[PDB]
């Protein structure tokens, strides 16, 4: 089964997932020189003040925190989005060392990790309808720079400890992910796909220009989670991220100059 080791990680990943070697991947090295500037984008509406978490899911890959999405209460709009997407699920990708971890690189850059907010089209019904189709969903991705702490990550890096391994979950209510944004919310945007199998060419991406700083407490404690099932060989979960796969016949947009 694929993982990120050497011998399931994401070279192999083709072979029970074709279409691994797709016209629209992700992610993708973001040129911040070649990206234009598109005046007719709007701004992004993040409304997240009615959020409802419920759970945070170790689930072999990284861990979830997902929330209530039986309603209208976290969603995105505007942006390059038409329509309205529910929040489902945030996970996070880092590396096992600051110098790696975030799936998009910028201008080459890669940043310690990756924050993905992953949203679903309601015109769609639900999140397995919506993987099916190619504005399905919207994930707004975040890049975690190591550096002041974020006080909005503390409540779920000290959950941590209790899902260590494959399988586990813990109950995550009350939890406000306007607490892992950024100051402001300048964007570039492209289609492009699931980043971990099935590789669904489904997403809109929306990459934040501004990263936020956490502290390196903070990513030490995303780096003693297990890939692992419980009473099994402990293999740390780092590097979880895909790195950066072809543009092909895209084009990267941004909303400001
Ligand atoms: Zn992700």
């Amino acid at each position: 089964h694929w993982g990120y080791g050497k011998h399931n990680g994401p070279e192999h990943w083709h072979k029970d997932f074709p279409i691994a070697k797709g016209e629209r991947q992700s992610p993708v090295d973001i040129d911040t020189h070649t990206a234009k500037y598109d005046p007719s984008l709007k701004p992004l509406s993040v409304s997240y003040d009615q959020a409802t978490s419920l759970r945070i899911l170790n689930n072999g890959a990284a861990f979830n925190v997902e929330f209530d999405d039986s309603q209208d209460k976290a969603v995105l709009k505007g942006g390059p989005l038409d329509g309205t997407y529910r929040l489902i699920q945030f996970h996070f990708h880092w590396g096992s060392l600051d110098g790696q971890g975030s799936e998009h690189t910028v201008d080459k850059k890669k940043y310690a990790a990756e924050l993905h907010l992953v949203h679903w089209n309601t015109k769609y019904g639900d999140f397995g309808k919506a993987v099916q189709q190619p504005d399905g969903l919207a994930v707004l991705g975040i890049f975690l720079k190591v550096g002041s702490a974020k006080p909005g990550l503390q409540k779920v890096v000290d959950v941590l400890d209790s899902i260590k391994t494959k399988g586990k979950s813990a109950d995550f209510t009350n939890f406000d992910p306007r607490g892992l944004l950024p100051e402001s919310l300048d964007y570039w945007t492209y289609p492009g796909s699931l980043t971990t199998p099935p590789l669904l060419e489904c997403v809109t991406w929306i990459v934040l220009k501004e990263p936020i700083s956490v502290s390196s407490e903070q990513v030490l404690k995303f780096r003693k989670l297990n890939f692992n099932g419980e009473g099994e060989p402990e293999e740390l979960m780092v590097d979880n991220w895909r790195p950066a796969q072809p543009l092909k016949n895209r084009q990267i947009k941004a909303s400001f100059k």
